[PDB]
């Protein structure tokens, strides 16, 4: 915590928040459930108002049940029912309908109960929160969230990697001490190579999605020479490095490790697909490891957000060897292209080569296309029966026959025998211990450089729009995680 | 703390306080200095805003100096100067003018400094408080202050005394447990004896004055049969009882005890006279002792509040033997009549009889008048030289020659040799140990009864106006003293 910048984190007088009161989305789900500081303040409100004690405690107890160890869940289920649902219980929740109480006592246990609790809280209690000091305090935090926090607030201290338009640095937010990755995009190069649209798509997607399986955007700003995206630091290298460059004589992963990453990637794909986004660039090098060994998908510049009521799109984009037949054939396509790419990615994790080309085999584009469109993939012994079936189901040429996103989720896919030893609740909650933990002393990265133009208003306005500033949810997470929320939200110190 | 009533003490939603925001006096002195909860919230505001730390701490340190023991004041004076006034002091108070800093370092030390600190705080910092959550919290407390807290909130448990229109009871405020005296005025009797004007004057004065030397009014309400004034409980009896009825064979007080009460009564008189009120009924029976042995003046039904720009009044009122010559002569008079009554009161405390009549001597009104107007008071040996001079100065027939209120205070009077061993700072602050402490087991009171009419709108409207409800300053003191303020002013429990 550099004190100069820490000192600029101060809550404003209430008059300064009046514009925000009119401009913000202040809906229940968006404010009190999704935004961490909103949720904290709403729960503080409920905690100070006796009437709402039962409801608050039931809510917390369901959320605790949902992330409990399997060994303790039967206990927690019995304690919850005894506390809130049995006839004369001391915290009996009078607001619940009889069906919901009945459903809750029999036998995503409590997911219906949670929906009912949250539905209750979004009515009278939310209205009372809006008429409380805690709502005004939320507005003060939103004002602070919106203040300039640009290049001066970040200390770049190490190069993490090299992209097409600049380096990615390990950096520290000076006020809080939180470590991030800062991806720099050189303005002149972006302009020269007509990279504006791609840069903006990546920024917009990373800003709007919130998943433990996708790198999160916390800040977007500009300097004289660069656009900058401050995002989750992934210190563990990329899957490509780990397939080939750690144990070079024996490349590839053991099945359990490959399956674990597959399960995480699938969860990230699902999250995009539920938001009508097609990734279009899944491959080992775009999947990054954190220092715990959990992975996230990254590099979202080729992604497409389908319009409202848009079921399919068109356009040639992606990496040769990962692009699905329907894309290569120039047809309309949807999320299915990403599942094709997942099959290729799993294949490579196990085989240490791609399904269509041997090591060192370099072919004309036309030949690679004909192989992806027509050639039957072959599977060595390394592949267990479950691995082969799964790959086969994902590498199907016809997208209508391909395994993937069905009925608004990947639940169908999750039931595949490949995932027999994966506990999905704990995977999705980030509870499971990864099979590989990167060494903090080790850098999991590879050790040539490339060879002027005035900017006009059109360029500078684009850079200004790109530099949208601070993303609400990650910023609020940072403030809470680093202790600044606790420190500034004091009432009587 | 009866829980039924304690449960009704809950802070409202902010929408309920909007009327109060428009109707209340929200000036700096009235809100942030005089009202205990206002002061507490303003100081909490200052404590949470780094800029105002020096100012807040200097303020607190001056107030602590003002109530410190004489033995520790030199220390405290040196510490204050070193902390806030010396050139490069860590909490140097930049806002102070050079004169004031200079004055503060040389040689009511710090009274000029306090005025300057408070003048500073009443500008920018007060404006910032008004734009804070702490001001809104003040409004919530003011809303609660204004809610119905009538007959049902009080438990009468013992008779303390008998007045002209009803009994005075020891009572408990059910929600907080605080002990009070409740003076009841029977409605039918008040009406019959045309006692409305007197009842109202007492209520209005006790509500508006705030002195440790005058009984404080906390609540005024009505029942079907009575008007009720809830005020400071004075469990120690009255001075009349203590002069005559404790040691019956040897009545009267030792000089030091008499002098101490005189000093307290003088302080109470001064407080009324600074507020342009003439008491008109000082006598031993109207001076009550608390369980510490400190006294207060009480029984304010004969008082008169001089109008704005009114220097003198007219009207025959008071107790025979305590009424001054100018009153008896039917002339205009001011505060001087109360100093005459003080001389009579001191005389009786020492002599165990009045100055104009021997024990058992009962005379025509005309004879008593002639004695008060013309007779020279004589003083037994019991009176020390200082006691006699003081009485003489107070019993002067001509009010122009009489000792009393001069230049807006009683400071002239305080310098009299009578008060040689009285430390006035500590007296006025309630620090001094009284010379007599009443026994809690003992009742300091004497052990015949007196022998119907429909009420009209005119009566019921008067009773309604009388029943003005809760007095701000005592109610806020109660909430703080009993812990309810602490309990309800929690932010994150
Ligand atoms: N969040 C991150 N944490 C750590 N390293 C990163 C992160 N994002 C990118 N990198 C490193 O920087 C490289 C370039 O980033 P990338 O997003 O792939 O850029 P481009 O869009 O130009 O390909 C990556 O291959 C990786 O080595
Ligand atoms: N605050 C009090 N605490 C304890 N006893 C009180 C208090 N006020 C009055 N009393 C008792 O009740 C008696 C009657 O009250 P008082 O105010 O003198 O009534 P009145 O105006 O009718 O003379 C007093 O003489 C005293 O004994
Ligand atoms: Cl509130
Ligand atoms: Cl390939
Ligand atoms: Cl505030
Ligand atoms: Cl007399
Ligand atoms: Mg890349
Ligand atoms: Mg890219
Ligand atoms: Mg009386
Ligand atoms: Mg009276």
């Amino acid at each position: 915590r550099d004190r100069k910048y820490l000192a600029r984190l101060k809550l404003p007088p209430l008059s300064k928040c009046e514009a925000l009161r009119e401009s913000l989305d202040l809906g229940f789900e968006g404010m009190c459930l999704e935004q961490p500081i909103g949720k904290r303040l709403f729960q503080q409100f409920l905690r100070t108002h006796e009437q709402h004690g039962p409801a608050l405690q039931l809510w917390k107890d369901i959320e605790d049940y949902d992330t409990a160890d399997d060994a303790l869940r039967p206990q927690k289920a019995q304690a919850l029912r005894a506390a809130y649902l049995e006839p004369q219980a001391q915290l009996f929740c009078s607001f619940l309908d009889a069906e919901t109480v009945a459903r809750a006592r029999a036998g995503g246990l409590f997911q219906p109960l949670l929906r009912a609790v949250l539905a209750h809280l979004g009515q009278a209690p939310f209205q009372e929160f809006l008429d409380s000091l805690y709502f005004l305090r939320f507005l003060q935090w939103k004002w602070l969230e919106a203040q300039p926090m640009g290049e001066d607030w970040f200390l770049d201290f190490r190069v993490l990697g090299r992209g097409g338009f600049g380096e990615v640095f390990a950096c520290q937010m000076k006020a809080t001490g939180k470590l991030y990755a800062c991806k720099k995009l050189n303005k002149k190069r972006l302009k020269k190579r007509k990279g504006y649209q791609g840069a903006m798509v990546e920024k917009k997607i990373l800003a709007k999605v919130h998943s433990r399986f996708i790198v999160s955007l916390a800040y977007a700003f500009e300097t004289k020479t660069d656009l900058c995206l401050v995002m989750t630091i992934m210190n563990g290298g990329d899957i490509r490095y780990h397939i080939y460059n750690v144990d070079e004589d024996n490349p590839g992963f053991q099945e359990p490790r490959a399956i674990f990453y597959t399960a995480q990637i699938v969860s990230g794909l699902e999250h995009l697909h539920q938001r009508n986004i097609i990734y279009r660039d899944l491959k080992p090098e775009n999947v990054l490891l954190d220092d715990d060994g959990n992975v996230r998908i990254s590099d979202l510049g080729l992604a497409v957000e389908l319009k409202a009521g848009q079921t399919k799109t068109k356009g040639y984009a992606g990496t040769p060897g990962f692009m699905a037949p329907e894309l290569l054939l120039g047809e309309e396509y949807d999320f299915s292209v990403d599942y094709f790419a997942l099959g290729v990615t799993l294949y490579e994790m196990i085989a240490a080569r791609g399904p269509f080309r041997a090591r060192g085999e370099k072919v004309e584009n036309k030949e690679l296309k004909q192989r992806v469109l027509e050639q039957a993939v072959t599977y060595p012994d390394k592949f267990s029966p479950a691995s082969k079936d799964f790959c086969e189901a994902l590498l199907q040429k016809d997208p209508e026959k391909r395994l993937g996103f069905r009925d608004g989720s990947c639940d169908g896919l999750r039931t595949h025998p490949l995932f027999r030893d994966i506990s999905w609740r704990q995977l999705e909650a980030g509870m499971l211990t990864p099979p590989f933990v990167p060494d903090s002393r080790t850098v999991y990265a590879k050790n040539g450089a490339f060879s002027g133009v005035a900017f006009e208003k059109a360029d500078t306005e684009f850079f200004q729009e790109f530099a949208s500033g601070t993303c609400p949810i990650p910023w609020q997470e940072e403030m809470i995680e680093t202790g600044v929320f606790g420190d500034l939200n004091v009432w009587r110190p």
